[PDB]
């Protein structure tokens, strides 16, 4: 039988799953986090324990900025139309793209291009890059070049770390459905109601009434 | 002209008019130089509380244990499809995350819920539960498995189980419960195990998480094992599925000739 | 073994079939796409007073504006930068009990009521507050008695007056409109109520009541997602203005 | 309080506000009573104009040819994988919606935008048009099928064309670029034909439908299919799927021991 698809990172068909080659339960046995899974999943390597303290901070940092910005207000909207939580979620995590997370992936690719092609007050960023540069021994030459904004910071960090390029906006993906599932739970606490935007809240700049011609 | 305003929606758990983000009035930049971690984040967030540690361990394993289960199962399928589609990885998770309910992975919420009520109303009677389960509600949410059964167990409900027995304190009723019902379907078919839904909708319980909080927990968790999934087709640089014609039982009309309006 | 069994459509001869008739055929023959729901959906190709039914609930219920949660999903993911397919998904998700997605519901009670409550009102409404909840098809946010839903008068008008349509889960619904909106004003035959009623009066299937509404609102959401990229619209952030921020004190974070 | 409000948002297709909605200026049930379509709504709400009557034949033409094309393709497979979940509706046609880009459905968006830019580029000149494409882009989207060719035309193709030629006086240039198309790559290899995205993407853009609208007759039409899949799988009340193990290829790692940290 020739097969439909081809896996790589996991496999499910013993007592329990193994991803890139470990017991899932023997990593929790041995002390490993939820940290050490991505590294697994997303680039079938065990993360160093630095590299484990810089994916722990970057997605905490990530998880969250309120209810206004787009994945969780959709998430919030769908709450609030009374769709169940795995699906209000995909609508908010649908907003993730270009102009809202892309700014991670672009910051990484750039400032990856200006390594190699031209070598030659936020608290979350003083704090992250400190971190980095002070509490671990890891080479950030895009993050180096960069300090000479958070997703600017956090995008120079992963192509540092050698994530693959294709996985980088995994970070943000998976952080913001923490907050994301986090707004859902808050609305369906609260019971809340249907959102529909006020009149007032729409520029209606229509066609005027006509009447439809006969044919 | 002005306008009085009302506001459109009410949040209790995050803010970033502030210098940084606040999660249930606590800095992430804090958290993080205080030694905190994700599972932290996930306790803030969801119950707007900080875990204690014992919560905040079991946390962990929840999600680790639930990350991902091969490429066969709805959510990573879904997801490959997507992947495979040429989709971007955040719509392609969206549609794999969309399969989650109550067959596949969204059945914490109503296992905690009812298996909440077993304990409270049928704590000597568990033919009683199932039986009003059954004329009331459908299938056990929580039992039930297409693969695990008792000739091939699942050793993350094994090691779930296992941990909070012995290396916790925690006090389970609504586990003990589960694994009394376990005994007693089991015995009816081999399929009607305690699954991992089951199994951690159980724990939340006995840790008084809240209720609506329970399938975040898979859904977060199983995010991991979706995005994973979608770098790994990429890298593979994988072509357009159609499903293989020999898979799909064709039970189709005859060709007919449409007839003159 | 295979993995999934499928009935309406085969694209294995020389062109998809639906239901059996070929895409080139109906066109030729001068059907429309009216007719090609009925077969995807039904396996069965409408009558003529059908089909007119079925184009007028879609043309209907096409849009409702950009303030409706599946239009503002659609606009926001637009607004985000989001390519088309994908910003309706995230509108058409908030299709469901609430919003649109009622009308198989709706379908569903009305016709039991039709059957175990014939001539009580009252016992129909006690039975779906117990076992069910708010009763699909009844309500809206801003139709009212004072502000009628002039589609669902003229789909009713239709039906009633231009049609030979026998309407016992219609008619039903209308008394108990009379009941309910007597007791608060909000509570009308909205249009999930009416076309779940008109559908299940023609006999279609069940489970297919949903889909006229999701396929129909899919015309609006694309609508609007092109109007905003049109504008070349920007990322959407909510006025803080607009939220009650009901936020824990800010706190310093203890030691472990 | 009072503020000074700025629009969050700007509409001009349709408005909301009055006994009923008015598409582009005009009451949804007068199109409804002066027998106007589906095909008009939706040259209304896209394009801001009643469509001509031959507009409208052809908007119906090419939904209709595009409702369907059987379950084994990604977004109809999207719905039935959503539906054996038991999903609801909405949610599910929204999965199999999101496979629709670049590798399905795309090809529609990508023909209208280069036998417009080869009308424009190489008016006179089908060999400098086929040299730009095989080096700048590879296969000239909308060319090309696997079982059809010369010998075995495709039916829908002949049909529109012939309808677009036979029963409407409009001006096809794109179309009559992409049939002289044709005309050269079928004597290169038979199979190089003018396929039904090639068609239908290139009369798009000859009726002046905006650029950013194209994608929407793929997505629309497609919706009634994947609507007729998953109410075919909840009249079976089929049950999950879960891939068989022989259809996956587990390309994965040898089982090791977790490290100590
Ligand atoms: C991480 C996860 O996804 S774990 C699974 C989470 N889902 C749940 O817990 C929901 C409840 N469970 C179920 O719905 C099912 O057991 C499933 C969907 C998980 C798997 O079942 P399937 O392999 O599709 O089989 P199916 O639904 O046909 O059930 C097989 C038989 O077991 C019975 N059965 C299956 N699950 C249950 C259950 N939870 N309670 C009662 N009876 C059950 C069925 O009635 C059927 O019996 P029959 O032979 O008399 O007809
Ligand atoms: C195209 C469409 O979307 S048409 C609407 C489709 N939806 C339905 O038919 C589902 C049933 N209806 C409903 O859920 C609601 O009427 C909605 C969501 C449409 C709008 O309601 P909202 O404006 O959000 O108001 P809310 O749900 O708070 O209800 C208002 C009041 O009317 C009552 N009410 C509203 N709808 C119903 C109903 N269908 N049955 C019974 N009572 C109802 C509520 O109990 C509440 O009463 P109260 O003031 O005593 O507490
Ligand atoms: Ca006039």
């Amino acid at each position: 039988v020739e097969p439909l698809i081809r896996t790589t990172i996991s496999d499910d068909r013993g007592e329990e799953p193994r991803y890139a080659g470990y017991a899932a339960s023997e990593l929790c046995s041995k002390g490993y986090g939820i940290e050490d899974v991505i590294g697994l999943l997303w680039n079938k390597k065990l993360p160093t324990r630095e590299e484990s303290e810089i994916i722990k901070r970057i997605v905490m940092i990530s998880a969250d900025h309120g209810p206004a910005v787009s994945g969780a207000f959709g998430s919030i909207l769908a709450a609030c139309a009374g769709i169940d939580m795995p699906q209000a979620v995909s609508a908010g995590m649908t907003m993730i793209g270009p102009r809202f997370g892309g700014a991670v992936t672009n910051a990484g690719k750039y400032f990856k291009m200006a390594v190699e092609d031209y070598p030659n007050p936020d608290q979350r960023v003083k704090y992250l890059v400190s971190y980095i540069k002070n509490e671990t021994s890891l080479h950030t030459p895009c993050l180096d070049y960069a300090l000479e904004n958070v997703d600017g910071t956090i995008g120079c960090i992963l192509m540092d770390l050698d994530f693959p390029v294709h996985s980088l906006n995994g970070f943000f993906v998976l952080a913001r459905t923490i907050g994301m599932i986090g707004h859902w739970i808050d609305q369906n606490n609260q019971n809340s109601r249907l959102i529909r935007l006020y009149d007032y809240l729409i520029n209606y700049a229509v066609k005027p009434e006509q009447e439809v011609p006969e044919k």
